[PDB]
């Protein structure tokens, strides 16, 4: 039954919250709207409320609320964000028109580790360990992330991790001298075909580099810049790739660099663990046909220290048929409300 809201202003709007949460304050904007920091008075829980920007000004707007609600809702892993909580101030779907969204609050990114510590082998196998037990789980739910990057990645105090923007940039977004792109599968970063869940470990494979060598595996200038410095340690693609290129266009300009072969990675990655070299190896592939999956790398022998069979599990079935509906405003809307409405708490 519905808790009592009060009123305040933040960020320039009005926050209308349950009583429970507490001491909001701004923290800066996340995936499409601003989000405060807050105590949990009910489950004394540090925690980030994302006010939901405009959530139902456009059909764009209206599926993409819809989405990030139903994507959250779904994602119950250690090692994922889930949703704590979702509420609305409106009493009934007439005033329905704010979403405010309630998730776990970690200290930092993974960004803000990357720079300011020292990162050992086995503060590697942790993190890396985590990041491909979150994405088995995100993966067998048929969920990509295409997103993954440092950011992205959730840490707390004790290096436990959880990812973060799952399944959800504009053109100008991945211009230039960006980490929005350094992480980058290449056949998404230029379109070369039908993408699918590979792209992720590829992703993954970029951030294990850079939290071994403390530098950005490839920050490339621009596309072209990137490609450059990803074909020039993985090699050229081979006639088979070229096939799968199913972009003409593309296929043509990469047949346009002279060849060259895959680099030696003990060579470029002097002083790692053996073991992760190889786990390098199997991830960084630029054929995405034949990358390690998550599931596979979780059994790798790097992660030895960590890996338990019975204890990385699956995810339930999830629905994502809604993705290619066509629908109103006001019934993106209603589906929307239901799903707020009929939201239960994790126990
Ligand atoms: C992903 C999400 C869904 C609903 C509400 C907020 C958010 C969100 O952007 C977010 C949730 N947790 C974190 C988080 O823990 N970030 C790490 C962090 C804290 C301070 C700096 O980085 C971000």
């Amino acid at each position: 039954e519905r808790p009592t809201f009060y009123r305040q202003e933040l960020n320039k709007t009005i926050w209308e919250v349950p009583e429970r949460y507490q001491n909001l304050s701004p923290v800066g904007s996340g995936a499409y709207g601003s989000v405060c920091a807050a105590f949990d008075t009910k489950t004394g829980l540090r925690v980030a409320v994302k006010k939901l920007s405009r959530p139902f000004q456009s059909i764009i707007h209206a599926k993409r609320t819809y989405r990030e609600l139903r994507l959250l809702k779904h994602m119950k892993h250690e090692n994922v964000i889930g949703l704590l909580d979702v509420f609305t101030p409106a009493r009934s779907l007439e005033e329905f028109n704010d979403v405010y969204l309630v998730t776990h609050l970690m200290g930092a990114d993974l960004n803000n580790i990357v720079k300011c510590q020292k990162l050992t082998d086995d503060h590697v196998q942790f993190l890396i360990y985590q990041i491909l037990r979150g994405l088995k789980y995100i993966h067998s739910a048929d969920i990509i992330h295409r997103d993954l990057k440092p950011s992205n990645l959730a840490v707390n105090e004790d290096c436990e991790l959880k990812i973060l923007d799952f399944g959800l940039h504009t053109d100008d977004e991945m211009t230039g001298y960006v980490a929005t792109r350094w992480y980058r599968a290449p056949e998404i970063m230029l379109n070369w075909m039908h993408y699918n869940q590979t792209v992720d470990i590829w992703s993954v494979g970029c951030i294990m580099a850079e939290l071994l060598t403390g530098r950005t595996l490839f920050p490339g200038t621009d596309h072209i810049d990137q490609l450059k410095l990803i074909l020039r340690l993985v090699g050229t693609p081979g006639a088979e790739l070229l096939k799968k290129i199913s972009s003409e266009s593309a296929r043509n300009y990469i047949q346009s660099l002279t060849q060259m072969p895959k680099m030696n990675f003990a060579n470029v990655f002097i002083g790692a663990n053996p073991l992760a070299v190889d786990l390098l190896e199997k991830m960084l592939v630029l054929d995405s046909d034949k990358r390690i999956t998550a599931a596979q790398a979780l059994a790798h022998a790097y992660f030895a220290q960590y890996h338990d069979p019975d204890d990385e599990p699956v995810a339930d079935p999830y629905d994502q048929s809604f993705e290619s509906r066509d629908l109103l405003i006001d019934e993106w809307k209603s589906l929307t409300y239901d799903e707020v409405i009929s939201f239960v708490p994790p126990p």
